[PDB]
């Protein structure tokens, strides 16, 4: 699962990212090097996902005790693209296709 809907539903049902996701340190550990656009080489079928998203600019709904996490959407190979899914500790789900410039609520 790596589509906006696919993931949004999985998160709604499972309360976690599907098996194809790994955090950046996890990828790092496997030999992922951001500069070389090699994710697909060191970890086929894997996408970067599950790291804490800051929300510095207040673009996402904030609240005490609420935390935001992100995951790469539609990634297949090469450098990372611009689609991301944003999920909260209380399960709101947002999307951006513009490298986090703007967001759209999807759940």
């Amino acid at each position: 699962i790596n589509t906006f809907d696919g993931v949004a539903d999985y998160l709604q049902t499972y309360h976690k990212l599907p098996d194809n996701y790994i955090t950046k340190s996890e990828a790092q550990a496997l030999g992922w090097v951001a500069s070389k656009g090699n994710l697909a080489d060191v970890a086929p079928g894997k996408s970067i996902g599950g790291d804490i998203f800051s929300n510095r600019e207040g673009k996402l709904p904030g609240k005490s005790g609420r935390t935001w996490r992100e995951a790469d959407i539609n990634y297949t190979s090469g450098f990372r693209n611009s689609d991301r899914i944003l999920y909260s500790s209380d399960w709101l789900v947002y999307k951006t296709t513009d490298h986090y410039q703007t967001f759209t609520k999807i759940r």
